[PDB]
């Protein structure tokens, strides 16, 4: 134990940097050791994992439970959310915006649990520096209901925007600056800025690439309301109005994307854009620019879900709004790539795939170190409820393919059909996070 | 008349200067000369040298008195000249503004007639297809792919028993196939063009660029761009099991005798500023030039991008020509910008051989030096002479003529040629200076 020990604790740090994931890694290092100790090379057996989670990799997606029906849907939205109200919930708004839409979750004053679809869009953009990160416990940037800045060309110099940003200080409404970038004595006059209080905005990096960047400002323009200030379509930005500025009513900006909630520009007015692109879409001359039209009609159209949730306590709010959150990719992961067997239970009856491979030497140790890891989903669960480490194993490890046991009900029995579930991207990732993490202990240390 | 041997040996200045216009008057001078003063008992290759020493004293002094080309205003006027055209001009300064002066600027027809600009993601490297018959525009020579997908292979790809595999999968979508690998060896390269033909499968063949592993990081930067990972068996990542997911896609790409371009990847934004992040942090922690030489390159084809000037016409006698006005203005202009621009019309070369009197030659040198004093005046003279104007007249009303000024070609107006669009690249007329000594040394030393 000794050495074991303070090898596990070990993996318990790595792992908790971003839980099957976790159990796995400490369930592969120590049996990957006692090896090493038995003079098994680790590139030997690292080889072995690899290729061993491969192959238990298709097992899971092989035998995985296809979720299409609003029904399914909300079954699984329901199970993570340990609510109804929510996997319903959660099941409408994917009804309505769509499975791959924008679901938007906040916490809110009213107690019962709101849904709404606005007028919004989100990116592939985060914030360019993190400083602007308002809520550092989720290390994001929320603006109330701020004013948008649209800029296609650089934003470098502060004496330019000055002008503008002053009304904005007084409008007493925070910003979000969109522009092809934010650097220099700009950036950091909004960054400090923003740390004394004084402004609260955050910059972002426009969408894509030319021409097709300059397209989605436009997007966001008109979903917005404002107007992309462009030296090459208007003017200088020295004399602007509070008009060119679009609004919205709250603006979510992460490490790598940002959302913008119910945009202010006029109904009909998006709608036409939508049938521009629309046009574009028929009118084109290539699939690629087909499909990236597609995607941007895409969002403008498919607006914006957004979900509150029920006041109660500070700490109840909070939670709340992450167990929604958390049920919602949840549930967009399971109609991503399907559902499996809740507990180990996906786990263990993935390791018999394993034979069917070509067992040799070092690897098939390694690839046996898996077969046992597989294993170590289980175990915990009985570890837990007071149970035979070998006998759960054992007894489960006989039952047809579908089949475990559960805790609260306690019975060998059908795991899936008794609401006990697992999105086959969430087991098969911890999976390969497992190995992974795994694979910096044999070659580093 | 004109001797016979002076003839004789006229027309085969020509068709040398043909293979490898100005030059060709310019060279036929310059031999035309040195006979004359070899047959006067003169040594080639002290009237050789001569020659030489005259040219780069020459060379220098067009340099010098180059009309600085560096506005956009500048750049737009200089391209207008070659297109004789504003918005064609306009339009090369703005590709030229967005991409950059040595910038990616290819020129695509278009279904609508006008003259669209798009600027997207995507680079271009010195590297042609490995076959020939991979073409598809035998006009151009030049083969042209539709929604191409981008196969990354960081090694020689020869069999056969793992590409099918892959290209089945391809197949599927219905969509073309560049390919760039360490190369593409007879038998898979059958497979490749065979299939072509047969239409069975149209896809492209290109040698990726570079040498060991500063070629993989070009196959990596273009992996990053496209979107795709790098067939690699060193890693781990085996050709044979493989999947689109692997691949990478673009929009148009592009290859010619000795070019690949490819018009915007499907790679992530953030992905691809990664990597000119990490290329921009890299250059900074090396203190090698080399290095960082040849780090630079690789950042401005990723945060280059390409220029997409679209040609619209009607017959296509007129869209082959606006397709070739644009790009020799393309090229003019860059051509401006890297040496300056001067008076056109065959003025300079003339005005310029009073420069050579700075130069103290004796002998053959004295002669070598002295016959292109003459030559210098031949393009001028040669002009005059196709404009039913007595050459030598013309000759001598040029040279009393203020620097930079004279005949007009086009309205027989002496005037300030530079002011009136009657310009030239400094870099095209030193060439042509330069090419024609090339050519007048030969036919003075081999036989």
């Amino acid at each position: 134990d000794p050495y074991e020990k303070i090898g596990a604790e070990l993996v318990k740090e790595v792992a908790k940097k971003t839980t099957t994931a976790t159990v796995l890694a400490q369930a592969l290092v120590r049996e990957g050791l006692r090896n090493v100790a038995a003079g098994a090379n680790p590139l030997g057996l690292k080889r072995g994992i690899e290729k061993a989670v491969e192959k238990v990799t298709e097992t899971l997606l092989k035998g995985a439970k296809e979720v299409e029906t609003k029904e399914q849907i909300a079954a699984t939205a329901a199970i993570s959310a340990g609510d109804q109200s929510i996997g319903d919930l959660i099941a409408e708004a994917m009804d309505k915006v769509g499975n791959e839409g924008v679901i938007t979750v906040e916490e809110s004053n009213t107690f019962g649990l709101q849904l709404e679809l606005t007028e919004g869009m989100r990116f592939d953009k985060g914030y360019i520096s993190g400083y602007f990160v308002t809520d550092p416990e989720r290390q994001e940037a929320v603006l109330e209901d701020p004013y948008i800045l649209l800029v296609s060309s650089k934003v470098s110099t502060v004496k330019d925007l000055l002008p503008l940003l002053e009304k904005v200080i007084g409008a007493g409404k925070p910003l979000l600056i969109i522009a092809e970038d934010v650097e220099g004595e700009a950036l950091s006059t909004l960054v400090v800025n923003k740390i004394r209080g004084t402004f609260k905005s955050v910059a972002v990096k426009a969408p894509g690439f030319g021409d097709r960047r300059k397209a989605m400002l436009q997007d966001m323009a008109i979903l917005t309301g404002g107007q992309v200030i462009s030296e090459e379509v208007g003017l200088t930005l020295e004399n602007a109005d509070l008009s060119l500025l679009g609004k919205a009513r709250k603006v979510v900006v992460t490490k790598d994307e940002t959302t913008i909630v119910e945009g202010a520009g006029d109904t009909d007015a998006i709608a036409g854009r939508v049938a521009q692109i629309r046009q574009e879409i028929e009118n084109s001359d290539s699939d690629y620019d087909r499909e990236k039209l597609q995607e941007r009609l895409a969002k403008l159209a498919g607006g914006v879900a957004v979900i509150k949730a029920g006041a109660a306590t500070e700490v109840e709010l909070k939670e709340r709004k992450h167990r929604i959150e958390d049920a919602v990719r949840n549930a967009k992961a399971a109609v991503e790539e399907g559902i499996v067997a809740g507990g180990g239970v996906t786990l263990l009856q993935a390791a018999p795939t394993l034979d069917e491979l070509k067992l040799e030497g070092d690897e098939a140790t390694g690839a046996n170190i898996v077969k046992v890891a597989l294993e170590a989903p289980l175990k915990q669960i009985a570890f837990n409820s007071g149970l035979e480490p070998g006998v759960v194993a054992e007894k489960v490890r006989n039952l047809p393919a579908g089949h475990g046991l559960n805790a609260q009900t306690g019975v060998y029995e059908d795991l899936l059909a008794a609401g006990v579930a697992d999105p086959v991207k969430v087991t098969r990732s911890a999976l390969q996070n497992a190995a992974s993490i795994a694979g910096l202990f044999l070659t580093t240390e």
